[PDB]
């Protein structure tokens, strides 16, 4: 259908907004703490811990994959991205610390990203 089409060529275009967001969220993080997820190998206990793992590289091959409805599904992968790693990791440390400064960094950037979705529909 026409419609069908249409309906894709939306998402096509959301897709192609939260790409953009992405590479701005993840330009806040030049010390690539959140780029990968995080070892099993090197972190065996891991999954006692945090219960759904998220991470710069796997939010990539969702968003290519056109699996994200809404910029609110997005946002909800982002915020595992912070929250896991500030609870895994104490106060003191790189990685809480890095966490916070993309979480605020972060803030600007989504903010506008609602604004532009809202705006275009």
């Amino acid at each position: 259908s026409m419609e069908q089409v249409a309906m894709e060529l939306r998402l096509t275009e959301l897709t192609r907004l939260l790409r953009s967001v992405l590479d701005q969220l993840q330009d806040k993080d030049p010390a690539r703490i959140f780029a990968q997820p995080v070892s099993l190998k090197e972190v065996p206990d891991y999954l006692d811990h945090i219960k759904h793992p998220m991470d710069f590289a796997t939010m990539r091959k969702r968003l290519e994959a056109q699996g994200y409805k809404n910029l609110h599904e997005f946002e909800e992968d982002f915020d595992l991205i912070i929250d896991n790693c500030m609870k895994y990791n104490a106060r003191d440390t790189v990685f809480y610390r890095a966490a916070v400064r993309l979480r605020d960094q972060g803030g600007v950037v989504l903010r506008q990203a609602r604004r532009e979705v809202d705006s275009i529909g």
